[PDB]
């Protein structure tokens, strides 16, 4: 991956101006697109530990889902190696992206109620923050337009950020807030949007146990929260180019059937 990314064929829209930085959405429209459609949308957040990464990471997935009838985009967001930000600022950026898409749903040809948030690792964390973590919103935006996504597709996300529980200072200094405030696990509750999670059993960056604990506690609250374990796979397994795209093709396959499952996508 490179940054700045190369995104051929994508339409470029600035969704947020902050610190004189113009944060961009790379939008991939389907074939039979008109401003009057009400298609589902998916917004991808790249990974890279809230410090690096590139919107090009999920460009392959955008092209796939746009070919399947969605308005697919990859969001840029501020990161530590480029901008003076902490994790809490990254969350505000991800929320701005969802709010912007909903605010512009009419011109995007999008159903404001079928907006999916998605991401890998740190960007999987952000996507989950847009469905279940409160506040951390850009203070000058219209809070009467909801920043909450309607579904989430998570690729080995980080879901537990605070040790407030059973079983360090470097982390608290890159968070920009109390650890619980940026931790999806400590905001599990009933009535949350549906979601599907792809995680590796041998993940040594984000332990699989932290995700299975999240998913179980999410089911006892009545939410749709499906784990798809990938046996022996490690952090990053899903990415286009890993092995020979067996995980990439299967994650796309199980994500497609999940969007059909909740009604955001039409059968083939």
């Amino acid at each position: 991956l490179r940054y700045p990314p190369e995104m051929p064929g994508a339409e470029v829209k600035v969704y947020k101006k902050v610190d004189n930085v113009d944060l961009k959405l790379y939008i991939y429209k389907p074939a039979d697109w008109k401003p009057a459609d009400r298609r589902s949308a998916i917004v991808f957040f790249f990974g890279g530990g809230w410090q690096s990464g590139s919107p090009a990471q999920f460009r392959p997935q955008c092209e796939y889902f746009a070919g399947r009838g969605m308005v697919a985009m990859a969001a840029d967001y501020r990161v530590g190696s480029r901008h003076n930000v902490k994790v809490a600022d990254c969350v505000a950026d991800a929320k701005s992206a969802i709010r912007w898409v909903r605010q512009h749903a009419a011109e995007l040809g999008v159903d404001p109620q079928k907006i999916v948030a998605s991401g890998g690792s740190a960007g999987g964390h952000l996507a989950a923050c847009t469905v279940m973590v409160p506040d951390l919103e850009a203070p000058e935006e219209d809070h009467t337009i909801s920043s909450q996504a309607n579904a989430a597709i998570l690729f080995n996300p980080v879901l537990i950020l605070s040790r407030e529980g059973l079983k360090e200072e470097r982390l608290r200094e890159r968070l920009g807030t109390e650890p619980k405030a940026v931790s999806p696990y400590h905001h599990i509750r009933a009535g949350l949007p549906p979601m599907i999670i792809f995680h590796g059993t041998a993940d040594n960056t984000v332990p699989f146990e932290t995700i299975r604990l999240f998913a179980e506690a999410m089911k006892k609250a009545g939410n749709r929260c499906e784990l798809v374990p990938f046996e022996g796979a490690a952090h990053g397994f899903f990415n286009f180019g890993r092995g020979d795209n067996l995980a990439y093709q299967k994650t796309l396959e199980l994500a497609d059937e999940f969007l059909v499952e909740i009604g955001f996508l039409a059968p083939k």
